[PDB]
């Protein structure tokens, strides 16, 4: 999956 940091 995706790791998203914002």
């Amino acid at each position: 999956g995706d790791v998203i940091e914002v």
